[PDB]
C-alpha cells in the first residue's frame, strides 16, 4: 500500500491521473519524482521549469554543479539528484527532444531508468514542449517500465484521449 489517491489503473504496473505533478509531488512526497530534463539539466519551461519553480531554483543550483563536475547527460540517460522539497529524489531522465530531431527509439532508453526504481511518480516523457505523440510515449512506458510509476498528466482533454485510446 501506498498514498498515491485517485489514479487509474491501466496494467498491473502502471497508473494514470490528470494532476499537476508539482503538486502531486508536494502532497505525496513520493521516494522518486521524474523530472522531463535535457542533457544540460537547464530546467527552463515544460515539466522541468515548473518543478524547478516549486523548489525556488534550488533544483537548478544544485544541476548546475552536478553538470561542472560530470558534463551533459546522453540522451536517454537520467541521474539521481535530491527531491528537493518534492520528493526524496528527483530522477532527472532525458527524453528525446523531437523539436531537436532527436531519434524516437531512443524513448524506449529513457523509460528504462525508471526500472532501477521500485515506485515513480512520472510525467509522459518526451511529451509536452518535447514534441513527441504522448499515446505512443504511454504505450512505451506500458511495454518498457516493470516497475510500479504513476503518471501525471497536466492537461484533462489529454489525459481523457490517452484513456479513452488506451490498448
Ligand atoms: C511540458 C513538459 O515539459 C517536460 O519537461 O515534461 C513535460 C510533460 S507534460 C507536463 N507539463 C507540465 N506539468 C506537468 N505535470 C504533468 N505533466 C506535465
Amino acid at each position: 500500500v501506498n498514498s498515491f489517491s485517485g489514479y487509474l489503473k491501466l496494467t498491473d504496473n502502471v497508473y494514470i491521473k490528470n494532476a499537476d505533478i508539482v503538486e502531486e509531488a508536494k502532497k505525496v512526497k513520493p521516494t522518486v519524482v521524474v523530472n522531463a530534463a535535457n542533457v544540460y539539466l537547464k530546467h527552463g519551461g515544460g515539466v522541468a521549469g515548473a518543478l524547478n519553480k516549486a523548489t525556488n531554483n534550488a533544483m537548478q543550483v544544485e544541476s548546475d554543479d552536478y553538470i561542472a563536475t560530470n558534463g551533459p547527460l546522453k540522451v536517454g540517460g537520467s541521474c539521481v539528484l535530491s527531491g528537493h522539497n518534492l520528493a526524496k529524489h528527483c530522477l532527472h531522465v532525458v527524453g528525446p527532444n523531437v523539436n531537436k530531431g532527436e531519434d524516437i527509439q531512443l524513448l524506449k532508453s529513457a523509460y528504462e531508468n525508471f526500472n532501477q526504481h521500485e515506485v515513480l511518480l512520472a510525467p509522459l516523457l518526451s511529451a509536452g514542449i518535447f514534441g513527441a505523440d504522448p499515446i505512443h510515449s504511454l504505450r512505451v512506458c506500458v511495454d518498457t517500465v516493470r516497475t510500479n510509476v504513476y503518471l501525471a498528466v497536466f492537461d484533462k482533454n489529454l489525459y481523457d484521449k490517452l484513456v479513452s485510446s488506451f490498448l
